[PDB]
């Protein structure tokens, strides 16, 4: 029948993490092609989980999530209204705001959250998928401009990646980058004040 032919989007599934608890940055792969397609119809992830910032993928995209206050965090424009793969099965979002593009789940055990920043620093650090950790400055709330142009092709993927300070704590969620001809001039970036209002 046509209900019973009816598919379900799949959860959000981990497939790496972006290792920054050392001297220094890098991707590691923990989940390949197939893993990841079962996984997403599941939504059972035996993998454990560890560090703050993952690499997560649907079917049809592969972007980034970050752990601060214990809520694991990423943009909407990537994740939808999914469920997240977990090793208890799916789990469903605590927070949605499509108006924020912000999505979050509970954080998964194993992981650890990125402190929020205190010291008011306008010289950011976003951390890509590839690992690439890129000087911004801070414009205001939600924006910073790249001190060196990259084409946005770089940065395809970063979304829900964090922006740090000087220190390493958590100033935002990267959200999405502004170019002219195809080179990121500036992004835009979900602040931490905001999630923590998203909490509240
Ligand atoms: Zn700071």
């Amino acid at each position: 029948s046509h209900m019973a032919s009816m598919k379900k989007k799949g959860s959000v599934v981990i497939v790496g993490r972006i290792n920054l608890s050392g001297d220094t940055a890098y991707a590691q792969q923990t989940r390949g092609e197939e893993g990841c397609q079962e996984t997403s119809q599941t939504g059972r992830d035996k993998n454990q989980v560890e560090g703050e910032v993952q690499i997560v993928s649907t079917a049809t995209q592969t972007f980034l999530a970050t752990s601060i206050n214990g809520v694991l965090w990423t943009v909407y424009h990537g994740a939808g209204t999914r469920t997240i793969a977990s090793p208890k099965g799916p789990v469903t979002q605590m927070y949605t705001n499509v108006d924020k593009d912000l999505v979050g789940w509970q954080a998964p055990q194993g992981s650890r959250s990125l402190t929020p920043c205190t010291c008011g620093s306008s010289d950011l650090y976003l951390v890509t998928r590839h690992a690439d950790v890129i000087p911004v400055r801070r414009r205001g709330d939600s924006r910073g401009s790249l001190l060196s142009p990259r084409p946005i092709s770089y940065l395809k993927g970063s979304a829900g990646g964090p922006l740090l300070c000087p220190a390493g704590h958590a100033v935002g969620i990267f959200r999405a980058a502004v170019s002219t001809r195809g080179v990121a001039k500036a992004v835009d970036f979900i602040p931490v004040e905001s999630l923590e209002t998203t909490m509240r």
